[PDB]
């Protein structure tokens, strides 16, 4: 029933996470994304309520796909003999944040503020649902160009959120916190906050701040672009070397740089139309 119910289109991307294609649901023409993951490259499995053996990515997406949020929702999935196939929402028109920043350079603060806010809301939603993403970064964020709405996408390195230490990590190194680099240990929330400080820097400078391990551990941030004294302050706070000196989500969202955010729609009117 998979190749009857969806019409496949062009490849949208491929890499660590598999191959993803543009698609349409025949039933009604909903734009969808069709993501293929090979069984052999799943290191990490879980089980659903009714109790079958699936990729953790499917468990996590089901836990966050309830109601509306800034997470791309899992509409359906399928098992094949050597792969799983996931059917996801697909906004239209869309551009991932990596390509957006690649095309336009450093974002104006007003736009970064709007985008960063929506990321924080999506991450809180995930954490609320008991899910840790663990690979928050520009290429895992989609922008709906018409509504100005951001959507988080690739849960393949994620895990159930817990309050004890994690000793495995599979996201992107250059977004990984110094405690991971040095001790191979981190807690979920505070590692997520570090990745958010890398993301924010990336947004307002048009590039990531750290490339090598020794830079991460040293944790000294330099601005190549004219940035406010406040935005800088928030970024250096998220990027505190000690996990316990990092802000909580609440404290990020109450920081002075985060006041007077634009709503998504006005964001797209001003910056994306
Ligand atoms: N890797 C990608 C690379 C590009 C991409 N959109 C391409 C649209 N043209 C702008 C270039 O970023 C997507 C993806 C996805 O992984 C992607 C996804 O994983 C789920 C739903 C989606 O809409 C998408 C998705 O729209």
């Amino acid at each position: 029933p998979l190749e009857s119910q969806y019409q496949v289109g062009p490849l949208l991307g491929s890499g660590g996470f598999g191959s993803v294609y543009s698609g349409i649901r025949v039933s009604d023409n909903l734009p969808v994304a069709i993501k293929h993951v090979e069984k052999d490259r799943i290191s990490d499995w879980g089980e659903l309520p009714n109790g079958t053996r699936v990729p953790m990515e499917v468990v996590l997406l089901k836990k966050v796909s309830s109601g509306f949020s800034g997470v791309i929702r899992l509409l359906d999935w399928f098992e094949r003999p050597d792969s799983f196939v996931l059917i996801l929402e697909r906004p239209e028109p869309v551009q991932d944040l990596f390509d957006f920043i690649t095309e336009r350079g450093a974002l104006q603060e007003e736009l970064a503020r709007s985008f960063f806010w929506q990321v924080l809301e999506a991450v809180r939603h995930c954490h609320n649902c008991g899910v840790l993403h663990r690979d928050i970064k520009d290429e895992n964020i989609l922008i709906d160009l018409n509504r100005g709405e951001l959507k988080l996408i690739d849960f393949g390195s994620g895990a159930l959120l817990k309050d004890t230490v994690y000793t495995d990590f599979d996201g992107t190194r250059v977004y990984s916190p110094p405690e991971w680099i040095r001790y191979h240990r981190y807690h979920g929330r505070s590692a997520a906050v570090w990745s958010l400080g890398i993301l924010l820097y990336d947004m307002v400078c048009g590039d990531i701040p750290f490339e090598h391990d020794e830079e991460i551990i040293r944790g000294q941030v330099f601005f190549r672009q004219r940035v406010s004294s406040e935005c800088q302050h928030l970024i250096r706070w998220c990027l505190a070397l000690r996990p316990s000196d990092r802000p909580t989500f609440e404290e990020i969202q109450n920081h002075p740089w985060m006041q007077d955010v634009l709503l998504p729609q006005e964001t797209a009117e001003i910056h994306l139309h």
